[PDB]
């Protein structure tokens, strides 16, 4: 629903496309039901308007051959306004057009082979009779007499859309021909097609961009104001200049891109006209979008910033911003990779109050990129871009282009005995032979430094149900507690009782208490941040009070979400719990996380899962009913839960048929979930030894797990037992005393 | 009483109005007791002045069909001067006006459409008999001769009132026909009725702002100096602005907008000149409001500054403000969303003396607020604007304001199927159907982050004593000890003992600490201040020592209030209590809390209620007579007492008649209010998973209570039973050793 500006489903006016029997461009073909049905009448020459502000003309009613009713080109047309299947290209005549001036001749490289003579008599006497050359600033056709293989491109003419030739016109001779390169930057511009992972955030920008210029009547009915602030944020190299350059051409709009450092390497004073002059264009033009790249050069905080002229931009910035008013149809848009930053009197009501996250891209969103930036290489048969999105984990957009680069390069060194550096040229048996295979992205994958390893990834985890042995009863809880509410709300507002929101976990490590809080958000199919112990006492020594604030909301912003705080232990353990250091578990970092919790409305559907190991040493603050009042225990795995875990642990493993898996697990008395997933590698251990040994067959043995078995050491003591089974009952009475 | 000047009740001179049984605008109703009771001769054109400083124009003596005595117009005035029911319009004639010249013709767009001619005889010959068109720049009224659907605007005219025309004038042709949107943005301008959630504190502005500019001769008379520094300070998006804008016209004097940033984006130099030309053109006129919106962007700290032109800016407007004398009638209004960032140099006697805060509104201050923005939309019948102001807690009125617009947005991504993008125009048939329904809010409100959600929260708290179960004897104490001096200080003075500010609540957990707080504000209808333990410790490591000053002080000017301060065993846990970190519980933070409540007088109304989980841990000098020496203790519920707080927690819960709630209450010894609604909530959860699988009935009955009886864990041990008895009796003597 969300996305239903960009969904093209169940329309009729739509149809798909096929190939075509006949190889001939001055074609096209036509359809009763397509041309007959409306009142478009048999005109001479009429325009084709498809995608990226591209339209193209060829010879109407050139038909009657081919199959009707469905319609069908050639395959020429597939890097003319069309990237895919699926389109459809409002056709629409135009007449009484005017008559404009003519064209010399644009020759390219037709001078330095063969016979040219004149070169006048094979591109206008053959083609004078009903077709007038309708030709235009950006069309590509090819005309000649002697080869057919020479395009032509015009640049000159008085207006913007195509006209009728007129002989008998002088044309002042000072034309240069153009080269290669000033042509080849268009073809590759930039579009929406060109965003890969963005899926969503492209229908955000459609919506409040495109939406509220090309129609401000549908705003302005509904009694709404239109967002005239838009803030694009995210780590470095997700996309953002790129969605810049692809709105500034495939908008109808005046796009006016202001970047950061262009506007402070100018001198004093110099700045400001530049943003002047910026938004008076912008305020001449009704549809005008200002793209503001790099905010965080132009606009820092004014708190702790040094010169003045900073300060003059910024208030400059302010002032230009509140000075829009509402008819002049004017959006600003804003790139920052450090929304922090942004001074704060930018992002409020009325400047920069839309703000849309282009955050790291999931596997399937990094796929599309991948693929994006690999259809125009040639790969190999082997290749399997799946598996290069799975293991890139940390990768943005840039790093994956990088990633693609290093790839090419592996591929080149591989040829390097048949390129000579030397030589003059080097064969084209080569070009066409030279393909980057799986084994040149795998050597890529082995040192691509990513750029977002530290960033908290807010995504939906692989790990499901299956991955966690037993515990049927903490499942069911679970989704009691968490996937209930938020399916099904009126069952719960009708019974008048609020979803707790918070579970703690507590048991003895290595239970599958971090399983459990993946698998619970797999489930839901709902957002998972996982932030563990360390990673909260590290980031907070920095003197940053407000390092808390963009976790905290991050799950808000993503929600349905379920904020984990693993290895709470680790926490606790940084003040000893009861007495320790004199303080309690309750120091600097958790106190934050209790005001944070204590916050966050009861009717969103963000999920606070905590997990510990020691739970005699945290505090009895995160107990308080309304916090974490949820105390769900994870005992040891038992008889019955153990062979489950087992054949989880194993399902990625050829064990074969004589391993009695209930042997094991009958053996096997106070071991946990990760004493037996570390009892299954040692066999695995055991097995690899032994093929590599008898190298000098590939599938577990009893004999191997039976070895495996004797050097298994157990990590949960006896008197551990206990105090699990005692703590167990007697969690709720640490408020207290 | 504080609010007198906004209050228009027992008024003889107004009267209630009614709709009309006709449909003419060139008639008005007169009436015998309201023309013939004055010295109104009969005139030939009157004047009629509403509000919004607009005026308004027709035909008198039109009456003598409908009833008499009492006054009513058409339903056509409903957008000109006046929004709603109850107004006074202070009629007075205007006799021996003076003559003007001629307007020439201002049409619109009535040449595209009919035969026009000459458009001179159809507006001019018809109506020039006792009516020589009383015009008037913001005058609209309807005449022509073809269809009566046209409107006319003047804007030639030498005075600025009304004014017979003369023909045999010559008119200069130089007159550019206006267009649609500068005509547009002065009906929907912002006024007094803009404003939502702001009674009082608009009250204010206007019984300082307004009454001394107006009637300066009052002030003068009682021999009393009107405040010339008026500050608006809140969180932002709270409507500063908007009060600005409407002050801007709904004021009969000068006003002077100044903008913070736009000040501060000139050059050195020539920002200083527009302030003391902004200064110099308000003394001019006698009547003056100065407005400097964004204070603090001009007016920063000089301790912590950076450049020097700041510091001569703050030095200019401190000499501008000290250098307006009295005779001047001059008042500066200013607003920021930091106040506490102005130099306190400016807040001080005769600057900015006077501050109005414009707080967060609550549920009923922001349904207003709805309903203003929402008066332009179309909503549909089963919209409910009390439940979407009861679902936002932290949001301001530009959240409000964000909320509806994604709202509306969220209605037209609904109609997408039926509006074609390709299309140049779309069906008016769907315009007309296009209105927001509840679904569509409760979209809005799943994703809308509030601004104002880590403010602290000043509002009367919705738990009333029905909340709340047995405890009747602290009930009691309760009113005796907050309810009493507050109602009835004569009883108080006469005896002379001073009432005691103070009260501390101790007790095992979960056993209503925060609700009793809660209530005892509700009960009173004075405003509650909930801080709470990791609060108070989070806020303090930014190394803030004044971070206790604008929440104790917030309280003050809040008055009557109820400071709670609730989790003071987190604060206490920090250090360990009696030795724990070789410091007492007296750490940091408290110790700002003592000092300040020291430093309270005991006259005002504001009373601090403290709780805590662990009275061992608190440090003695909290007790101190004076303090908090009202020690309450709260007992575990027992047998009667136990039934009340079920009833308490299933009031909106449909249970079923044949539960027992005095079983319940019986079985359960040790069980604080917290673990019976645990119970409660486990029960209903039972019933909803019984509900769900069912459905592949909606009322807990007697089996569902068993189930979740089963599983009740007591929260308090008998240990902590007797630990907290022998601690009730002796909490007096931890002052001492
Ligand atoms: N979603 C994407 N789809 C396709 N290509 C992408 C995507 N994201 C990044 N790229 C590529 O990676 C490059 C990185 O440039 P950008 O991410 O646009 O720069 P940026 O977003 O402004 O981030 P900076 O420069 O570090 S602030 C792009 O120019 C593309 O070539
Ligand atoms: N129930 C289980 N089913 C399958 N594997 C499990 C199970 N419990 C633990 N494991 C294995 O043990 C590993 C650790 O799982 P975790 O959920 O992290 O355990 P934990 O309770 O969080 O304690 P630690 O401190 O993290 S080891 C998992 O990656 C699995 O390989
Ligand atoms: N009480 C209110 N009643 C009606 N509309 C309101 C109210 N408060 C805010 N709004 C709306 O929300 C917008 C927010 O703008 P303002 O609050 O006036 O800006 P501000 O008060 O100066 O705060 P800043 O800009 O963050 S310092 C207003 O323009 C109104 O459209
Ligand atoms: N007397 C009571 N009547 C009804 N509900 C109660 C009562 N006491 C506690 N509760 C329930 O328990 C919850 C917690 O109430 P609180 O006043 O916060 O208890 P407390 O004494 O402050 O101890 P904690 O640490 O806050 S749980 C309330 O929201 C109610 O649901
Ligand atoms: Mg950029
Ligand atoms: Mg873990
Ligand atoms: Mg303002
Ligand atoms: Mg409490």
């Amino acid at each position: 629903l969300s996305t239903a500006i960009l969904k093209q489903k169940n329309r009729p006016n739509r149809l798909i496309v096929d190939e075509a029997i006949n190889e001939d461009n001055s074609v096209v073909s036509l359809s009763q039901p397509k041309m007959d049905e409306l009142q478009l009448f048999r005109g001479d020459t009429v325009l084709l308007k498809g995608k990226k502000r591209r339209e193209a003309v060829c010879i109407v009613l050139s038909d009657d051959t081919c199959s009707d009713e469905k319609i069908r080109m050639n395959r020429v047309v597939r890097n003319n306004l069309r990237v895919r299947l699926g389109d459809v290209i409002s056709i629409q005549p135009c007449p009484d057009v005017k008559y404009g001036k003519r064209i010399h001749v644009l020759p390219i490289d037709d001078t330095v082979e063969g016979i040219t003579g004149n070169l006048f008599e094979v591109y206008l006497k053959p083609y004078f009779l009903e077709a007038y050359r309708p030709i235009r600033k950006g069309d590509i056709f090819l005309v000649h007499g002697g080869m057919r293989a020479v395009e032509f491109k015009v640049v000159e003419t008085d207006p913007s859309p195509y006209c009728i030739v007129a002989p008998d016109t002088v044309i002042h001779c000072e034309g240069e021909p153009i080269k290669r390169e000033d042509e080849e930057e268009s073809l590759n511009e930039v579009g929406y097609d060109d965003i890969g992972g963005c899926r969503k955030q492209l229908a955000q920008i459609k919506e409040m961009v495109e939406l509220p210029l090309r129609h401000p009547a549908l705003f302005k009915a509904i009694g709404v104001k239109p967002p005239r602030g838009i803030l694009l944020y995210g780590p470095p190299g997700t996309g953002k200049t790129l969605i810049a350059r692809a709105v500034a051409n495939e908008t109808g709009a005046f796009f006016f891109l202001i970047n950061g450092p262009e506007i402070m390497s100018k001198l004093a004073g110099e700045s400001e006209s530049n943003l002047r002059k910026a938004f008076e264009e912008a305020e001449k033009n009704a549809p005008a979008i200002i793209f503001i790249d790099e905010l965080d050069a132009i606009a820092p905080k004014r708190e702790k910033t040094h010169g003045e002229v900073e300060r003059r931009i910024v208030s400059q910035l302010l002032t230009l911003m509140d000075g829009l008013k509402q008819r002049a149809h004017v959006i600003v848009m804003a790139a920052t990779n450090r929304p922090n930053s942004i001074d704060p009197a930018l992002r409020r009501f009325g400047r920069f109050d839309r703000e849309v996250d282009i955050g790291i891209p999931d596997a399937t969103g990094r796929l599309e990129i991948l693929q994006i930036h690999t259809k125009n290489m040639k790969l190999a048969d082997d290749v399997d871009l799946e598996q290069v999105a799975n293991e890139t984990h940390g990768h943005v957009g840039a790093d994956l282009a990088a990633l693609c680069s290093e790839a090419a390069l592996q591929a080149i060194r591989k040829k390097m005995d048949l390129i000579d550096l030397e030589d003059e040229t080097i064969d084209a048996e080569v070009m066409n032979s030279l393909a980057v295979t799986m084994d040149d992205f795998r050597w890529a994958l082995s040192q691509s430094n990513p750029s977002a390893l530290r960033e908290t990834v807010v995504e939906v985890p692989q790990v499901t149900w299956e991955d966690i042995g037993g515990l049927e009863d903490v499942k069911r809880e679970l989704q009691e507690l968490v996937q209930y509410p938020v399916e099904h709300p009126d069952k719960f507002l009708k019974f008048g009782m609020t979803p707790s929101k918070g579970v703690l976990f507590y048991g003895p490590p290595g239970c599958g208490k971090t399983l459990l809080a993946k698998a619970i958000a797999n489930e839901c199919q709902a957002n998972f941040i996982s932030i563990k112990g360390p990673e909260l006492l590290t980031m907070w020594f920095g003197e940053s009070e407000a390092n808390v604030r963009e976790i905290f909301d991050k799950a808000r912003q993503a929600a349905p979400c379920v904020l984990f705080f693993d290895e709470l232990d680790s926490i606790a353990k940084a003040r000893g719990g009861n007495i320790g250091d004199g303080g309690g578990a309750a120091d600097r970092v958790i106190n934050q996380i209790l005001t944070e919790m204590d916050g966050m409305s009861t009717k969103k559907n963000v999920f606070i899962i905590g997990a510990t190991n020691r739970p005699d040493i945290i505090d009895p603050a995160i107990l308080r009913p309304g916090r974490l009042d949820q105390l769900i225990y994870i005992p040891l795995p038992d008889e019955k839960s153990r062979v489950a875990i087992l054949k989880a642990n194993l399902r990625k493993s050829p064990v074969a048929k004589d391993v009695d898996l209930e042997f094991l697990a009958k053996m096997t008395n106070g071991f946990s979930g990760a004493d037996l997933t570390e009892i299954c590698q040692r066999a695995c251990k055991l097995a690899i030894r032994e093929s590599i040994e008898s190298e000098i067959v590939p599938e577990i043995r009893r004999d191997h797990f039976e070895e495996a078995m004797r050097f298994a050491r157990r990590s949960v003591s006896d008197n551990d037992i206990r105090k699990y089974e005692m703590f167990a009952q007697t969690l709720q009475q640490s408020r207290g005393f």
